[PDB]
């Protein structure tokens, strides 16, 4: 091909960072070969941020953006899933991904959201109403949408890394009954 490549902004947390995995297999790294195939040169700049909280994404966009040589000609935006961990008001969340679309939309940069999905942890009221934040910003913002963005390893735990195990509260129960022994056992009597 002729010419330099398309710049995309990857702006997102460990999903985007490559968290757990080694050099180029990160989504942004595996996505720019993927692109090839497209018939699409692109760099694609890895702004993923492990742990970041939609707050923690928008404040640091402008910086993200006015660092760049190359100005993106489309920014990809994957915030919100450590909101969801932390239980945060999806209410805030929507706030901040709009400070931070908003920001896009000033620049006249287009934008593809990756929607998250919340887990039935957190119950049917917050689900609701987490889930419904991404279409909403997506039609307000004319942001092109992935409505899940992990639906394809959804079904696949054999495609997860293991990493954190938090115990349900009967996992709980499960770990006190295999450790109360030794509990008992190695307080004074």
């Amino acid at each position: 091909s002729m010419g330099e490549s398309r710049v995309i902004l990857a702006f997102g947390d460990a999903l985007f960072a490559g968290y757990g995995l080694d050099k180029g297999e990160s989504y942004p790294a595996k996505l720019e070969t993927a692109l090839r195939s497209h018939g699409i040169n692109a760099r694609i700049i890895n702004a993923g941020v492990s742990g970041d909280t939609t707050a923690a994404g928008l404040q640091r966009i402008k910086f993200v953006l006015d660092s760049q040589p190359d100005k993106p000609e489309l920014a990809i935006v994957e915030l919100g899933g450590n909101d969801l961990l932390r239980g945060l008001s999806p209410a805030e969340a929507r706030q901040n991904l709009s400070g931070i679309l908003e920001e896009l939309q000033r620049r006249k940069i287009p934008i593809l959201l990756m929607g998250m999905r919340a887990p039935p942890n957190l119950g049917a009221k917050y689900q609701r109403e987490f889930d419904g934040i991404y279409p909403y910003l997506a039609e307000k913002y004319d942001a092109k949408l992935v409505p899940f963005f992990l639906e394809a390893v959804a079904d696949r735990p054999d495609l997860i890394q293991k990493d954190h195990v938090h115990p349900t509260a009967r996992g709980v129960e499960e770990l006190v009954s295999a450790t109360s022994n030794a509990v008992a056992k190695a307080l004074p009597a």
